[PDB]
DNA sequence: CGCGAGTCGCG
């Protein structure tokens, strides 16, 4: 079980589809190296140095936190189920109701569109919002996404980038 | 007409 990481006041909240079968059994978001997650959030200016997994609790330093929309482990995101998907989309909205972000960032439009119930989704950001909480559909850290890092890192600091101050 | 919903190949 991989646990949340949040609190109020955070820029961003980085939430994924459900944990890999290692963050699951680590207990830290994106265990896996194959993940381009913290390289990403890295290059994309997030952080100021590439952190491990296991130092995920230090991601509220930077005004940055780390949820799930699924619970349930899996090798893969498509094993979960719209069902569980849009499941998640209710809770979710009650942890941003709750900590108040300055921005979700939905880490894959399938997700988004399954959590959220949304059809076509285009990359970046959306006008649906939560409250004063903005919303944003970056693409998936995944090894199995063919997106590149480059793309990937680009694709964040456009949200970091938008998140003045 | 409209709508809602039923894998493959790509690094």
């Amino acid at each position: 079980m991989v646990e949340d990481i949040l609190a109020p006041g955070l820029r961003v909240v980085f939430c994924g589809i459900n944990p890999g079968l290692s963050s699951a059994g680590t207990g830290f978001p994106f265990a896996h190296p194959a993940n381009r997650f913290w390289k990403v959030i890295y290059q994309a200016g997030f952080t100021d140095r590439q952190l491990k997994p296991q130092e995920a609790q230090h991601l509220l330093d930077y005004r940055c936190g780390v949820t799930k929309l699924v619970d349930r482990p899996t090798v893969q995101a498509n094993e979960v189920s719209k069902q569980e998907l849009h499941a998640g989309g209710r809770k979710l909205i009650e942890k941003i109701e709750d900590y108040q972000p300055q921005a979700l960032a939905i880490l894959g439009k399938q997700a988004y569109e399954q959590g959220f119930s949304q059809r076509g989704a285009q990359w970046g950001k959306q006008t649906l919002t939560i409250g004063s909480t903005q919303i944003w559909v970056l693409p998936n850290p995944s090894g199995l996404s063919r997106v590149s890092l480059e793309k990937l890192v680009e694709a964040y600091r456009e949200l970091d980038q938008a998140l003045v101050v």
